[PDB]
């Protein structure tokens, strides 16, 4: 755990859950929590929640956890920034997870897109097309749900520090920001970022630790942080893996960590991570193979307002 702003203790390392396909997932979960895995991170979009929320509900009552130790995540689409659409998607996301309440609720993707059934909607341009609310209205929304005690803790993700300065700034703020959850590994360091967002009293939650192999749009000259044979040579120097390697590295830099697993004897792996340390200069070296490489980058919505990934940090 990092202790966030609010004196609460988020788990260090969580278990994602993106393209974890209906019936695996659950009992992904289900080993997740019997290895000692108490963080889970969710999202809509997955839709897979349900499935998630089966193997709370059953650990829970079978004893093997207590609900305050666990700490779910879930997040909030950009098509559903409209303030009823914004409590819809929460109570589908909530009743899906067969919860009570949430420990932190994140906006998704900062720009707020069109309403309706596409979750990416576009123009015949292949372009992103824009909504009527915006981030803001949507925190204001979700800010509701924490005064309810149906959340816990609001965060974004995939923000830079443009959307959490405008973010912070705005009027009748009820609810700080978290945490912001992005993408970070040795090719995204994320330096400037990361600067930015401890000086804020803000977390850092790393997405795609492992390089996200398994995203659908892999081209295989793409850089490949699993088989790098420097990450390789540091793993071996420990009697661990590149993905252990790979995951230790943002928690020795403070930074909460989330790589995703379906596979059984992996998830268990994934958190054999307290029983080393990596040098400074094995950080040093590691820091340094910075590519500036994002793994996700299918949007490109670039033409429409608080596009995150062209600004510096
Ligand atoms: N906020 C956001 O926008 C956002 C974006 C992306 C991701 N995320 C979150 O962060 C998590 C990040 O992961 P990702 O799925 O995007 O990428 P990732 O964790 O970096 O990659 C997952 C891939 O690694 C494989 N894998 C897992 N553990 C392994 C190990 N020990 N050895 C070898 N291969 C291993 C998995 O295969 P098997 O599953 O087959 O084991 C899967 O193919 C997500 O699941 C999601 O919860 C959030
Ligand atoms: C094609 C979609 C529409 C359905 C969901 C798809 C993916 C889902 C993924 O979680 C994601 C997260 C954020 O980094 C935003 C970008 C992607 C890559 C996203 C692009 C749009």
């Amino acid at each position: 755990f990092v202790e966030l702003s609010t004196k609460a203790k988020m788990p260090i390392v969580g278990l994602g859950t993106w393209k974890s396909p209906l019936g695996k997932v659950k009992e992904a979960v289900k080993v997740a929590i019997d290895a000692g895995y108490r963080h889970i991170d969710c999202a809509y979009v997955y839709q897979n929640e349900h499935e998630v929320g089966e193997a709370i509900q059953e650990k829970i009552q079978e004893k093997a956890v207590k609900r305050e130790d666990l700490f779910i995540v879930s997040k909030l689409w950009p098509t559903f920034f409209e303030r009823p659409l914004v409590r819809k998607a929460f109570e589908k996301t909530l009743k899906d997870l067969k919860l009570s309440y949430l420990d932190v609720y994140l906006i998704h993707w900062p720009q707020g897109f069109k309403s309706g059934d596409d979750l990416f909607p576009k123009d015949d341009k292949g372009n992103a097309i824009g909504g009527k609310a915006t981030f803001l209205d949507a925190w204001e929304a979700m800010e509701e749900l924490v005064d309810e005690g149906l959340v816990k803790a609001l965060g974004v993700s995939n923000f830079s520090h443009f959307q959490i300065e405008k973010l912070l700034n705005k009027p009748g703020l009820k609810y700080k920001p978290v945490t912001n959850q992005v993408e970070c590994h040795p090719y995204l360091t994320q330096e400037k970022l990361i600067q930015y967002c401890h000086s804020k009293g803000i977390t850092v939650t790393a997405y795609s630790p492992l390089g996200s192999p398994d995203r659908p749009w892999a081209k295989p000259e793409d850089p490949s942080l699993l088989e790098d044979p420097k990450i390789k040579e540091i793993a071996a120097k420990h009697k661990k893996t590149a993905a252990q390697v790979l995951i230790r590295f943002h928690i020795q830099r403070n930074v909460i960590v989330i790589p995703k697993s379906v596979t059984p004897a992996r998830i268990v792996e994934n958190i054999q991570v307290f029983d080393f340390k990596l040098s400074d200069e094995e950080m040093a070296t590691i820091l340094s193979f910075n590519r500036n490489w994002r793994a996700c980058n299918v949007l490109q919505s670039s033409h429409l307002e608080d596009y995150p990934f062209n600004a510096e940090y």
